[PDB]
């Protein structure tokens, strides 16, 4: 009879302080551990309840103080559980040292204390050992209370052979040698931090080093044969560290910052305190192969984790609820400090369609507030979802662009230095802004409408000459009585300048002092709503885009476009307007309206291509291609402009020479020949590389030439081009190879298997494949990248959420339905069932409407 049956653990038992001792044995892949830890008790108890998962403990003693008493140990596998029994009751007050011997061996997958492979030049396999505890791994590696409000100072101590290399979340104190032939190191004591950040490697990692200008050693590890890529993950470091010290005005605690290039990881980063993880693509950067788009990544996820080393780490959400406290924003905070330090990357153009996207999902009925309870670890990492990441950051947008972005700052400020070392809940950053909210401004309604209720807000505006009504209701794809305070923004056809309203209430109405030819509301789309028009507004924006579409900004054109066609899907607006606005870029040149209309378009015929619609769907295409052609014909084929040219002419070439434009099918032929006969040694524009891949990857001879350059490649963009164009051939065997390989880990590393899925199950002749895939070995996928992962979520989503039909519909409920207690309650299956009875209403309602429309656009030349 276990003597413990919540989830939680109890509150009368605070740890202070852990000192552990971990042997990991890389050639028998196994460790023993050691795990000291001080506690002290409120409520007088005989029985410490604590976490521990996978671990074979061997000894317990309790030790008070010179006194020293065994404890009993029972297990609860279920809730990851041992409870230590001790003969006389503790004394409150009093510290208490419980102390647990443990064995067990390294993880085969990605959380946990795991395991990672690297290949050499040579061909040579080498092994290291990782971490990651995010968010209840911890117990998996050391006995703990494995909870983010169980904050305590870790002295860690590791042992190694000679020809290793350990290094961890504080600077290594001394070296000893211990026993014979192996060394075990000291590293200083960590500060108050909850458990999730303790990480530790044992590898053979290179390192490159440089200095803040407050004197903290910033270094950055990798593989032997890969440091060399390192530069622009330093210097960047640097930057955004200095930038975050003087923005918090709270120093950085730690005397060093690692950031270290893992070869097996699962997320994209970790913010480990003063050890960051980082996957090899997410953190290296190769001059010669690697992407624009490359090269904007590694800075935002840089500028990620520095900023969780504030909000995350200094400053910690208490439950796991509140996780977005911690993810909102630090995917803010990226915004906010890479526009400041790296101004040329400009990534107030890319940032909104996080929103949009965002948006997407959270227009369903199975979507959830910001903050939801959660309670088992599933859960847990099932709050790792595009609310807690984009929805936070564009409403703590949204806050700053309502509130002054100095009082943003100061909020935040106080904010991190009242709760630093401690945990907070949702209501603290509330009060922290309605400290500096003193102008008749109650932060805290508007936020607890913002965060506490599912879903976003659709205005509809009316305009009778000078007047404007504007009212709110909540917007779903098919009635709840939701009601936001939504601070509205807009511009007017006799102004550029930017009116404000708070709309608190259902409706309301404004005096204009003159009659407006249109108005634009949610300038910029600083706002986290869609908004539309009643009357001939929609008229009037369609005229205006046609005539002269600079006469708004790129945002709030792509804003246009998204609202549009996410009006049409529930009936504020028919897909013949929705079109016909989309008309527009045949001039349009700018990088966000242009994508956010790919982004709003290619899921149409997506859902057309697996169905019997053959005609339609080449109707589309052609369509879509003739209305980029004109700026598809004037972008060039090199690696010339900034980073939004050079991403967007690498996106145009790819489009046209995957929908068979024959102008970029035969130059990337061409280009393709070139470096076949070069053996790869010519060298290519990395902006063109994707189609000309793309291209040379539909012939046998091309995808095996290209495989075979896979295995040797080492820039990681390199290898995401050559996983594209491979997942872009027809050949069905090929497919079931490239997945089986991606599985199994050895010819393809499994961390590209989810996105590889994706993109098979994105492929026309595939998408049976990746379904019968993830259906046939659902349970070594989920052994491997656990439940209600955000893996888990893409792959189910890859797979399903293109599907249109009752039949696929069945297919899906039925098949997650008979998983019973391994993925029937997951929030991705929910979603993916609601995605496709939207897709089925959709096409029910605008597929033969766009047959007639393409039909009537074909008759305008
Ligand atoms: C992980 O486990 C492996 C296997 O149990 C350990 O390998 C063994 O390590 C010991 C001590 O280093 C080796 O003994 C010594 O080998 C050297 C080799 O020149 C010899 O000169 C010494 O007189 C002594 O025999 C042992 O040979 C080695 N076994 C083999 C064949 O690899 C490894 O050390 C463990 N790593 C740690 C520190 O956890
Ligand atoms: C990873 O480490 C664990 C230990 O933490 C290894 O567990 C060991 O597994 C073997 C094989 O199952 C166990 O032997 C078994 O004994 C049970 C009855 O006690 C018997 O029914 C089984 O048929 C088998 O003979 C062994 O007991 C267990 N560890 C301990 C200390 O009991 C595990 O094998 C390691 N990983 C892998 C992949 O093996
Ligand atoms: C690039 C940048 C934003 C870094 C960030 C890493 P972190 O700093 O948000 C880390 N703490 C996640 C921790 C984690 C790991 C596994 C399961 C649950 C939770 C990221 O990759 N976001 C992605 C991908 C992602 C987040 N959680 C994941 C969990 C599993 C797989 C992928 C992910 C996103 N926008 O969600
Ligand atoms: C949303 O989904 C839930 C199931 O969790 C269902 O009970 C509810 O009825 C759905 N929406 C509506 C229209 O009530
Ligand atoms: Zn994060």
């Amino acid at each position: 009879p276990f003597p413990w049956n919540k989830i939680r653990l109890p509150e009368y038992v605070i740890p202070v302080h852990y000192d552990l001792l971990i042997h990991a044995n890389l050639t028998t892949l196994t460790f023993w551990g050691t795990t000291k830890v001080e506690i002290t008790a409120s409520q007088p108890t005989s029985t410490i309840i604590l976490h521990s998962h996978h671990l074979q403990i061997s000894r317990a003693t309790l030790r008070k103080g010179l006194s020293e008493e065994p404890l009993q140990v029972l297990e609860h596998p279920r809730q990851e559980q041992i409870a230590l029994l001790a003969p006389e009751p503790l004394l409150v007050g009093l510290p208490y040292t419980v102390v647990i011997h443990y064995a067990g061996n390294l993880s085969e997958t990605f959380h946990g204390f795991y395991k990672s492979t690297y290949r050499t030049k040579e061909g040579e396999l080498r092994i290291l050992a990782s971490t990651q505890f995010e968010p209840t791994a911890a117990r998996m590696a050391f006995p703990c209370f494995d909870e983010p409000a169980f904050k305590a100072s870790f002295s860690i101590k590791i042992r190694r052979e000679p020809r290793h290399l350990a290094i961890s979340n504080m600077p290594l104190v001394k070296s000893v040698t211990v026993a014979e032939g192996l060394i075990e190191d000291h590293f200083d004591v960590t500060v108050k931090m909850s458990t999730y950040l303790v990480a530790f490697i044992i590898s053979d990692f290179e390192s490159v080093s440089k200095i803040t200008k407050s004197g903290v050693k910033v270094s950055v590890y990798a593989v032997p044969d890969k440091i060399n890529q390192a530069d622009y993950a330093l210097d960047a470091a640097v930057t955004l560290l200095e930038f975050y010290e003087d923005y918090f005005s709270i120093p950085y605690p730690l005397p060093k910052q690692d950031l270290a290039a893992i070869p097996d990881f699962q997320s994209g980063a970790m913010e480990n305190w003063g050890l960051t993880t980082y996957r090899e693509s997410a953190l290296l950067f190769d001059a010669e192969k690697s992407s624009a788009s490359s090269k904007l990544g590694i800075t935002m996820t840089v500028a990620h984790e520095l900023a969780h080393q504030w909000f995350g780490n200094l400053v910690t959400m208490e439950w796991w609820n509140d996780l977005w406290l911690n993810e909102g924003f630090a995917k803010f905070m990226e915004f906010v400090s890479v526009s400041v330090t790296h101004p040329e990357l400009k990534v107030g153009d890319y940032f909104f369609g996080k929103c949009f996207d965002a948006m997407e999902v959270d227009a369903l009925n199975s979507s959830h507030p910001v903050s939801t309870p959660v309670e088992n670890p599933a859960q847990i990492r099932e709050m790792f979802d595009d609310v807690s990441y984009d929805k936070g950051a564009c409403i703590l947008n949204m806050l700053r662009e309502y509130l002054s972005a100095d009082a943003f700052k100061s909020g935040i400020v106080q904010y991190l230095q009242k709760h630093s070392y401690k945990n907070t809940k949702n209501e603290d950053l509330w009060d922290s802004m309605a400290s500096i909210g003193g102008g008749g401004v109650d932060v805290k309604t508007m936020m607890n409408t913002w965060t506490l209720q599912k879903g976003f807000p659709l205005i509809t505006i009316t305009v009778r000459g000078r007047n404007v009504h504007m009212k709110q209701e909540h917007y779903m794809k098919g009635d709840t009585g939701y009601l936001w305070h939504v601070p509205l923004t807009f511009i007017t056809s006799k102004s550029d300048m930017v009116h404000r309203f708070l709309l608190k209430t259902k409706t309301d109405v404004l005096i204009l002092p003159e009659e407006v030819e249109w108005i634009k509301f949610n300038v910029g789309m600083n706002g986290y709503y869609i908004v539309h028009y009643e009357d001939d507004g929609w008229d009037s924006l369609t005229g205006l885009l046609k005539g002269t579409h600079t006469a708004v900004s790129s945002n709030d054109r792509a804003s246009l476009i998204n609202n549009a066609f996410q009006l049409v899907s529930i009936g504020k607006l028919s897909i013949e307007k929705a079109l016909d606005l989309s008309l527009y870029l045949k001039h349009e040149t700018e990088i966000m309206p242009v994508f956010q209309g790919l982004n709003e378009l290619i899921p149409m015929y997506k859902l057309m291509e697996k169905r019997d619609m053959n005609e339609v769907e080449t109707q589309f295409k052609a369509f879509l291609i003739r209305l980029l052609r004109d700026l598809i014909d004037k972008q060039t084929w090199t690696d010339e402009g900034s980073v939004s040219e050079r991403m967007l002419r690498s996106q145009l070439l790819l489009l046209a020479c995957v929908h068979n434009y024959q102008p970029c099918v035969q130059r990337a032929e061409g280009y393709f020949r070139k470096w076949k006969e070069s053996n790869g040694n010519l060298s290519l524009p990395v902006d063109v590389t994707l189609a000309v891949f793309a291209v040379g990857a539909q012939s046998t001879e091309g995808w095996d030439f290209l495989y075979s350059k896979y295995q040797f490649s080492l820039s990681s963009t390199e290898k995401s081009q050559i996983e594209f164009a491979l997942c872009r051939t027809q050949n069905k065997e090929k497919l079931q190879w490239l997945l089986d390989e991606s599985f199994k880990g050895d010819k393809i590393k499994t961390q590209e298997f989810p996105q590889i899925l994706t993109l098979i199950g994105r492929n026309p002749v595939g998408y049976p494949l990746a379904w019968q895939f993830l259906r046939k070995n659902w349970n070594k996928l989920v052994q491997k990248f656990e439940l209600g992962s955000s893996s888990i979520a893409h792959m189910v989503m890859g797979t399903t959420n293109q599907f249109s039909t009752r039949t696929r519909l069945e297919e899906v409920k039925g098949f997650f339905s008979s998983l019973k207690e391994n993925g029937s309650q997951l929030r991705c299956v929910q979603q993916t069932i609601e995605t496709i009875e939207e897709n089925i209403g959709w096409m029910d309602k605008n597929f033969d409407k766009i047959r007639v429309w393409l039909q009537s656009e074909k008759l305008e030349r």
